[PDB]
């Protein structure tokens, strides 16, 4: 097995493509209730030769995992977001040192709960994220510090058919914009599920104007 689950850092993770030619890296953060293997097929479609850090959430949820505790749908334990985001920030640095990851060439790609870890990371621990791709995200932090996100490019992909979570996307665009992020937000015909249309857009966004 070329990419076993590595468990001696703060978060379990698999490291894929580390011997391939690209200097680019993607940190992958899965949706709730699943594991770190789930975004690997999408990631490969996006960047087949990138080093992938496929990280696992620390909170069990059924047969999978999640990134921070939920109180009820749309409402999350704020102490949990803070703790897990702090832990993940430390982990990024550990993982980067260990594997020679260039964080000036790294994208943080999250789905749903994982996207909401990434956006929280940007707001709570500045200086780590430069590029973020947020698939079906929503605002999760009740109190946001006055963090300056100037220079960060963020892609958001909302689903038109995402009945439950679609309505919260404008608020996230406003929030990240106000803090100085360069936001590129899309609505696609998809629901809450992600797939090839998402990969096509992330690729297009990475390739730049």
């Amino acid at each position: 097995e070329n990419s076993p689950l590595l468990t001696d850092l703060a978060f379990p993770y698999r490291l894929l493509g580390a011997g391939k030619e690209s200097r680019e890296c993607l940190f992958l953060l899965h949706g709730s209730g699943v594991d770190e293997t789930t975004l690997v097929p999408l990631a490969r479609r996006i960047a087949p030769t990138a080093t992938l850090v496929a990280a696992r959430g620390r909170i069990p949820q059924e047969d999978g995992f999640r990134w921070f505790e939920r109180i009820d749908p749309t409402r999350f334990e704020q102490k949990s977001i803070l703790a897990e985001t702090a832990a993940f920030a430390a982990f990024t640095n550990e993982a980067a040192k260990r594997h020679g990851l260039n964080l000036d060439h790294a994208t943080f790609l999250g789905y749903s709960n994982g996207a909401n870890l990434v956006s929280s990371l940007m707001l709570l621990h500045p200086g780590i994220v430069r590029l973020a791709a947020l698939l079906r995200p929503m605002p999760v932090l009740d109190h946001v510090p006055a963090t300056d996100l100037a220079g960060i490019r963020t892609l958001i992909i909302a689903g038109a058919a995402d009945e439950t979570y679609g309505p919260f996307v404008p608020a996230l665009v406003t929030l990240l914009s106000r803090h100085g992020a360069e936001v590129d937000a899309r609505i696609i015909p998809s629901g809450h599920d992600i797939g090839d249309p998402d990969a096509a857009i992330v690729r297009q966004w990475l390739a730049g104007p």
